């Protein structure tokens, strides 16, 4: 069991219709490697006590959530904290429903005044009955926003994010910075202002969608160009499309850098 | 390959939350068994000629859609048809939007006026470009409406439905009747206009929840109760949670009624 530690599990690393697509299109990737069946994009953040007592933390709940959760093996969850509401990102929140139950409370999400607003637009039944209904609510939505560090707590102690602002195309996304692990999905640029969070991470997850350029993504030669200017201990790429196969990727990128798959999973020190 | 028939796949089998829950809560079914693990309710409706040309029709885009249509091995889709707008039956829509891609066209979906409006608040994007996007809309809606027969073209010809209303607790869902295949998931009381698309099928596929009363669905005895009336040739269970086990409710039923499983898949003449 794991003690006096962060622990991240890696519960999806692929583009927004998953690898392969729905209608059984890999790509480039090699089917026959399990590493490239690629989830929905999403993190698990955990913090375990001297005793394997755990808060624990997800990043985004898109479709993927449920068996991402399951897969994980932990069977708790003390809040959800949002990049930004794309599909991808957010359409298995219903799921959530189940630890409210757990729980006895509501669940905390914490979200910018943009992703609570579409929540909100899109899933209002998770904050408040609608006319004819007996459902109850689900969630409590806590504000977040570039700059402001906020803490979640929990049985293993408070887990404590720093979010900042990136640019997602036409949008903006924020990534988080968590210790010295950071998470940068869904992003095409960052903002000067961000930076300080970005650099001389142990740990950088970085969204490298395809080869070619797109516009709400780094393609991987833009991802490799961060990673040479912020210096990570080690990198791994997220929300990698079907021209990205993982042996290929691997083979590609310096020895510090390396593709995700779902389920890698490590622990750093608090 | 199929030819000259109707071919329909079980995708989805399980209540609101999977089974297992999300929390690994498996309840009463054996976790050893795989055909316990439940997706959420869907059921693949195709029609093959006699060179094996297929159309291709959904009925539910639930969050399990994705993996459901990957493990089909089906990999292309004419058309999605709705039963209601509750969130283990729609929250996969956005997965239609790679066949808008492959078809060169928007995806023709089908639902009843309260099924399309709350998709519209829900999904607006899906529909129409919302200011600052440059995402185009990926669906095609048509009206379906109790009492109604509407059919479906594609390469293996013309899917006929028969959709009928279903009282669903508080709100009303949509039944359909494909031949003489019924599916009748998310019901809790069959109006009495409805009966005559349910009666005498060959193969009933009728939702039972559980063992104990719950507003929104029958009980397995309710089930079995409408099963004696209607005298189906065979009955399939589904929207099953997890009092539920495989192997249990086998033994508790007649020969000619069994519980579903994920996959379950069957032709029958046009
Ligand atoms: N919920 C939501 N999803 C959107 C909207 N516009 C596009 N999407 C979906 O969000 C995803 C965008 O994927 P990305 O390439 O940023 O990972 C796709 O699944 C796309 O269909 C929107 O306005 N709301
Ligand atoms: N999309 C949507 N889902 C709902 C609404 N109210 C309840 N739900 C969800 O719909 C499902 C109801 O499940 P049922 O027991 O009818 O299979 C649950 O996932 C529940 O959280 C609603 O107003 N809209
Ligand atoms: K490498
Ligand atoms: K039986
Ligand atoms: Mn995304
Ligand atoms: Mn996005
Ligand atoms: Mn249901
Ligand atoms: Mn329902």
């Amino acid at each position: 069991s794991p003690r006096n530690c962060l622990r991240f599990t890696l519960l999806g690393c692929g583009s927004s219709p998953g690898v392969p697509r729905i209608n059984g299109d890999w790509g480039k990737c090699d089917p026959k490697n399990p590493k490239n069946r690629r989830r929905r994009a999403s993190l698990l953040v955990e913090r375990y006590d001297a005793e394997g007592n755990n808060t624990v933390v997800v990043i985004d709940t898109g479709p993927d959530f449920r068996m991402q959760m399951i897969d994980s093996g932990v069977h708790m969850l003390d809040a959800a904290v949002y990049t930004h509401p794309h599909a991808d990102h957010i359409h298995g929140i219903d799921d959530l429903r189940t630890y409210v139950v757990d729980n006895g409370r509501l669940m905390d999400v914490y979200a910018n005044r943009l992703t609570r607003n579409r929540l909100y637009d899109t899933f209002g039944y998770c904050f408040e009955t609608p006319v004819g209904s007996s459902y109850p609510p689900i969630l409590s939505m806590h504000d977040i926003a570039p700059e402001t560090p906020f803490s979640i707590e929990g049985a293993g102690g408070a887990i404590r994010f720093e979010p900042f602002s990136q640019v997602h195309g036409d949008i903006e996304s924020l990534g988080f910075r968590i210790g010295s692990v950071v998470y940068c999905t869904d992003v095409s640029a960052f903002p000067e202002q961000s930076l300080q969070y970005i650099k001389d991470a142990d740990v950088l997850i970085i969204g490298a969608l395809q080869y070619r350029p797109h516009p709400s993504h780094f393609s991987l030669g833009e991802a490799l160009e961060w990673i040479e200017k912020l210096s990570p201990k080690r990198a791994i790429l997220t929300h990698m499309h079907v021209p990205l196969d993982y042996e290929t990727v691997m083979r590609e990128t310096p020895h510090h850098v390396e593709p995700g798959y779902d389920g890698l999973r490590f622990e750093v020190a608090v």
